[PDB]
């Protein structure tokens, strides 16, 4: 039938659309001059639909004279979430970023990185003649592949879109796996640093060319950006402000750190990634004891880079799947199950501090107490089933 | 605060929970017997909420004496859907089911399943004195690892529920790939083939003790089991028929088989796999020229077991992937601008035809024409993009 027809033609003209939609950061080693090269695209949303894409072309040289390493092919897997502060005046973007390097199967630099290491960016801009500046200060934390920026437009309005501009306000901030260490350039530059350089296309209309210094000064890295653009349409979707500027819609700032508080809880070594050990000393911590092959196989049906550990972005991945409303009640039930130790079908304060202190919790009774009277709806002194879905929903 | 400490404590138990719900059939070899053992657990939905457990033990031997194959371990990967006959007045159970072996990295038998396979099924059951027989039918497609069968209780009702039966009711039509061929002893041991036995245990409840001969009679491949239940509670999930028949919801039969045409025409040699060649080909007939390297990013931002290839199920998750509702459209007009090769805006009936043939369908002028008819709902003779819009919606 013709509907058929459509319908499988249809599939498969969609099919290639999603099979060529490269969206990660691609770098290559550049020898020739001690360095890397990436390109990529970004797809910014038009405002009332539509995709305005940016062609990035980049390299990276350091600054120093110390010897860097140089990479195999790999990518690095990019997601960003922009909003704003309600308490800000001044045009601004507000920015949490993840970072993962990945795509290769299974040292002063590195070391710089371990922490948490404050940010600051300085960008001076020429687009079309508009002369501008941005300022952003933040942390990163390349544990995680973490970055928390704030950036401000120290001219006035900004003369572009915001989103135009996060590919180019530090990459040594993603998080490399253990197996891609000697792959990763951008730290191995540090402390000295690197020159980063772009040329950023913007398909039917004008470019922006980047030239930008990252480096540590004393204990802050610093991201030092110069940027020019040229040829930009007065009412294109850059000039005319055309674009949008957060994506819908966003598991929020707020839950994510409730993600990484939980991913704390098994990742003990604070190394950014759950092994089979750290599942299993957390599994033995609540009663059960499944063996290493077992930990093994539980870890490779939701391991997405199949390095055999669970990272945060693969931990996030994970919580954040869709779930049947009945596998998401089931799933509900099993946890009170894991809470209520003696079953009687009331969690007391003794069997939550129990499970909390064993996932490596240090909460005192008073601080349980509250928690059960947060969620004891009939004052009983204990969470029943009912009590317990209203808190976890 | 407590309701935060809860959200993370709440977050870690479930993440316990989807880490350590393995649901693949894990295989390992038994060569004190010439075959395999395995083992899993199938949940089962209990009608209005909570699980039935069934703990799964499997061993199996060969009947002939031929060599056969010993796998190394691995697993399948099952994705089954139960359904019914609206014409059947029998107690009966339709059922389509993909299975593919994965889980290891980077000949006579074979043979006999390259193509689509008839299967019969016969079984013949007592649970606590019950006595009771199920007659099925259908085809098998190892290419794809596709089952198509539907099963009929030829003693009239059946005294437990269908889906506790299904995996009692062929893993030689498993699809195992290329660099897994060697672990495949299910279709080594055939044609003479091979003795399945299980123990299923329900927890709080009885178990079925199976032993099954699977084996080609002529040219059909023959599944004749007999099933022993005992220790079943008279009011339990299974005698009580406690357990929902089918999974809310799921894409049907027809959107599969829609998908599985769109998947025929990227995998141009029918081996059930797209390659880089494959999908380069297809791009190169639509006007894009992508390099080796490009398609093989390309693929691996889509490729779920990291072989290098997209296989149906692999197609599937892609296709049916949630996508925000303005990512949707923009990628119906991504597939417009496809069609519409000369960009006026209109797809015309040389430009549809031109589209499909290149993918590879063999439409007449007159079929092209209705396809058109289909879409044109102005009667112009050219489908338009709220048109396009329509018939993809
Ligand atoms: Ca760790
Ligand atoms: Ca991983
Ligand atoms: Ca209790
Ligand atoms: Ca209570
Ligand atoms: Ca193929
Ligand atoms: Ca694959
Ligand atoms: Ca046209
Ligand atoms: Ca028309």
């Amino acid at each position: 039938s013709s509907r058929r027809k459509w319908n499988k033609t249809g599939h498969a003209v969609r099919a290639i659309g999603r099979l060529s939609s490269l969206e990660n950061v691609y770098i290559k080693a550049d020898k020739q001059k001690n360095g890397i090269k990436a390109n990529f695209k970004i797809r910014h949303n038009i405002e009332d639909g539509g995709v305005q894409l940016a062609y990035h072309y980049q390299q990276n040289t350091p600054i120093g004279d110390g010897p860097v390493l140089l990479p195999d092919n790999h990518y690095l897997s990019v997601q960003s979430k922009l909003s704003k502060d309600p308490n800000e005046k001044r045009d601004h973007m507000v920015l949490l970023e993840f970072v993962t390097a990945a795509g290769i199967t299974l040292s002063k630099g590195e070391e710089l990185f371990t922490g948490v290491v404050p940010i600051l960016v300085e960008l001076d801009g020429d687009v079309n003649g508009h002369k501008f500046s941005v300022s952003g200060e933040g942390e990163g934390d390349a544990t995680y592949g973490k970055l928390t920026l704030k950036f401000i437009c120290t001219t006035g309005k900004l003369p572009v879109p915001w989103p135009t501009l996060v590919t180019t306000l530090v990459q040594c901030f993603s998080r490399y796996p253990d197996h891609m260490k000697q792959h990763d350039f951008f730290k191995s530059a540090m402390p000295e640093g690197y020159i980063q350089e772009r040329t950023i296309f913007f398909k039917d209309d004008g470019n922006y060319k980047t030239r930008a210094e990252v480096k540590f000064e004393g204990d802050t890295l610093v991201n030092r950006i110069e940027l020019k653009g040229i040829d930009f349409k007065e009412d294109g979707n850059i000039l005319g402000h055309k674009l949008e500027y957060n994506t819908r819609d966003q598991l929020t700032e707020e839950q994510i750190a409730e993600f990484k508080e939980a991913f704390s809880l098994f990742d003990k070594d604070g190394d950014g990634t759950i092994t089979t050990k750290e599942l299993g000393t957390v599994m033995r911590s609540l009663g059960q004891n499944p063996t290493e092959a077992e930990l093994q196989d539980m870890i490779n049906e939701v391991d997405a880079d199949g390095d055999g550990t669970i990272d945060f972005p693969e931990f996030l991945t994970m919580m954040a799947r869709k779930m049947k409303d009945t596998d998401s009640e089931e799933e509900i039930r099993e946890a009170f199950r894991v809470f209520d130790k003696d079953g009687n079908g009331y969690i007391s304060a003794a069997e939550l501090r129990h499970v909390m202190t064993n996932l490596g919790e240090k909460l005192t009774d008073e601080e349980v107490d509250e928690m059960i009277r947060e969620a004891d709806i009939d004052g009983d002194g204990q969470v029943n089933y009912e009590e317990f879905v209203q808190m976890m929903t």
